[PDB]
């Protein structure tokens, strides 16, 4: 009589992922059997490819989750709002599928399985292939992940709802960024470091009172009476060298509150200042989703 977390929230250092964002085209009922088929497929792929260390998550937007849940629980869930009066655009969809593992080829098979399960019930809006880059750096050349919650125990504490109807579930935030690396390369390395809040090559934290309040770390390293507002990030670089490229931002949290506070901070709603990264990169999508526990995906019918 307990709850199991979906397999894709907690894994650390996976080298590849696929994110599919889609709208519900018909009766929301179609999502019931599809979701059950999908998590069964994941179990099948985990059995066939034990060395892939595969995990996946199926999550739902506010409108369809209120229908599937009958309005019970997920009290913080809402459509992703526009932040900074539009600085952060809003592209709220109905369904999010997140696949991650040590093997892109296995991820690809799982994505095909997801598409076959949901079939013509969904309208795919975005499919992004994330890849870990050299030294786990973002395409900007700064290491991404250093202060991310480490270890299953702490990641569970931060990402997984502990009790009540939603025990084992999590809130998910996805936001695709498009980097302008030409604009970045116009900046001196010291200017870039003051924009992030860490040194570039050695990845050393710059002290809070040495770095601008607009620095990324100053915007998102938030505390409430000394307790950090932590989140579990699963973000990865994506794109082509000659085309669109950037960071696919993805975070999980037991409370949507921690994510929203960081967004209000970055986009100027809190103190009128905004994240210095907007000098070379911008968000073009945005959505909030609820990732139920595995057994509730099994109580979908
Ligand atoms: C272009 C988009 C982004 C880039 C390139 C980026 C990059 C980075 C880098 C380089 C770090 C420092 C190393 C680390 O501790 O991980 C960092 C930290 C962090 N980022 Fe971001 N980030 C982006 C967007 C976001 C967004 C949208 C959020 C939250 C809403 C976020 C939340 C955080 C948090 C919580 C940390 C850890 C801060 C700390 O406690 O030290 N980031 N990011
Ligand atoms: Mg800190």
């Amino acid at each position: 009589g307990m709850s199991q977390v979906q397999s894709g929230i907690l894994p650390e250092h996976c080298r590849a992922a696929i994110w599919i964002e889609a709208n519900l085209k018909g009766d929301v009922n179609a999502l019931r059997e599809a979701s059950k088929i999908f998590v069964d497929n994941v179990a099948t792929f985990q059995a066939k490819f034990p060395d892939a260390k595969l995990g996946a998550v199926v999550a739902f937007g506010n409108n369809v989750w209120r229908q599937l849940s009958g309005g019970e629980g997920a009290d913080e869930l809402k459509d992703f709002p526009v932040y900074g009066k539009g600085l952060a655009p809003s592209t709220q969809y109905d369904l999010l599928i997140h696949i991650l593992s040590a093997r892109h080829e296995v991820n690809f098979s799982v994505a095909q399985a997801a598409l076959a399960a949901f079939g013509d019930a969904i309208d795919v809006k975005e499919e992004i292939h994330g890849f870990r880059w050299v030294e786990e750096r973002d395409l900007s050349g700064f290491v991404d992940g250093t202060e991310n919650p480490a270890g299953e125990e702490t990641r569970r504490e931060v990402a997984v709802i502990k009790d009540g109807v939603d025990a084992g579930g999590s809130y998910v935030f996805v936001q695709r960024w498009e980097h302008n690396l030409k604009q970045l390369n116009r900046m001196s390395v010291p200017d870039q470091e003051m924009m992030i809040g860490r040194t570039k090559d050695a990845n050393e934290e710059i002290d809070g009172d040495e770095r601008p309040v607009t620095s990324h770390l100053s915007r998102v390293d938030l505390k409430e009476d000394g307790k950090g507002l932590k989140i579990v990030r699963q973000s990865l670089p994506y794109g082509t060298a000659s085309g669109t490229h950037g960071l696919y931002f993805c975070a999980y949290c037991a409370r949507l509150y921690n994510i929203e506070q960081q967004l209000l901070s970055m986009f100027g709603d809190t103190d009128g200042k905004r994240d210095a990264m907007l000098r070379f990169t911008k968000p073009v999508t945005g959505g909030y989703y609820f990732a139920p526990s595995l057994e509730r995906i099994q109580a979908l019918g």
